[PDB]
């Protein structure tokens, strides 16, 4: 069973999302990872407790725009790349990286900055 959480996400952001398949990756002393494609295309994987770490859109689509976080948001607009749409966003410790219709990405550090 996919965890609550995964399921709030998915039928938070989505337009009547429904679920092609789910793929459970389960690994000795690791934690489990959840990978879900949707029928409209888009993959989803998710960790252990059900939160997304990547979201991306099937070639030609974007992914909902609640879903990237808002300091991203407000450099894409900065820069005039919101409005063409993200086909893939990714989160870790790390930070975050976002994706875009022509190719162009950007990555963000833990604080929400630009980094390389």
């Amino acid at each position: 069973q996919l965890p609550l959480p995964a399921r709030n996400f998915i039928n938070r952001h989505f337009t009547k999302p429904e679920v092609s398949h789910i793929k459970i990756d389960k690994e000795m002393l690791e934690a489990t990872k959840y990978e879900v494609l949707l029928t409209d295309g888009t993959e989803i994987e998710f960790d252990s407790k059900g939160n997304w770490e990547e979201v991306s859109a099937r070639k030609g689509q974007v992914i909902p725009a609640s879903i990237v976080p808002n300091f991203a948001v407000d450099y894409l607009k900065a820069h005039n790349f919101a409005a063409e749409g993200v086909t893939k966003v990714e989160r870790d410790r790390k930070g975050y990286e976002v994706e875009l219709s022509t190719g162009v990405s950007f990555k963000f550090d833990k604080k929400g900055k630009f980094v390389k």
